[PDB]
DNA sequence: ATCGTCGCTGTTCAATACATGCACAGGATGTATATATCTGACACGTGCCTGGAGACTAGGGAGTAATCCCCTTGGCGGTTAAAACGCGGGGGACAG
């Protein structure tokens, strides 16, 4: 419903195939997995334990 | 005796000197700017030629319609795990 909500917003009256929205999730679970490993280890260099905001914020403007 | 005055002292009060917190000139070091000067890189002009333009053909790639059926949407209900809400406190964040 997600995918669906957004794409409305670009095309009215879209279909999607089953394997379409199923390698969306692929691809948006592993990048989240991927970047909260990067938030991880932003955070741990802090010397804290806890993941905030700034540690996503600044690993996104490090990877561009 | 009896009173007054003169040697011996402490205790407080005031005046002065010192120490600590704060702002405002004063210099010097760098930056910005003003100026003179000389330069070589850019812009133009010329001359020369290779790649773009013109004209035609042949041919297949794409556009077009007509049919198919597969895939996508959709609705419905049933247990069911997952989401959600709340509580309590501990350890993790954050500041000194």
């Amino acid at each position: 419903r997600l995918v669906r909500e957004i794409a409305q917003d670009f095309k009215t009256d879209l279909r999607f195939q089953s394997s379409a929205v199923m390698a969306l999730q692929e691809a948006s679970e592993a990048y989240l997995v991927a970047l909260f490993e990067d938030t991880n280890l932003c955070a741990i260099h802090a010397k804290r334990v806890t993941i905030m905001p700034k540690d996503i914020q600044l690993a996104r403007r490090i990877r561009g």
